């Protein structure tokens, strides 16, 4: 991609990095103000289930 | 084991050998104050037995 107004690559990339940053700190966050590290199925399957079992 | 906020197992330790203590010293203390080592039948069946026997 050469010089260009239309399109702008880098501006996608940095913001779908962001967007990464973003959940990782929403993750974190919930984590944190939760104080359980697997608060849904998304994080562990069998971690979920056995500590449920437990 | 890791730094956490929900579980707080050296607690639990205490609080069992805590209710361990209370216990014993419950029992110290009846028999104490009865004056008599065997009380009821969980404190030496047999002896309780021979005792009322005698």
């Amino acid at each position: 991609m050469a010089v260009n107004v239309n399109t702008n690559v880098a501006a996608m990339t940095a913001q779908r990095y962001l967007t990464g940053a973003t959940n990782a700190q929403q993750t974190s966050m919930e984590r944190l103000s939760s104080g359980f590290k697997i608060n849904s199925a998304k994080d562990d399957a069998a971690g979920l289930q056995i500590s449920n079992r437990l």
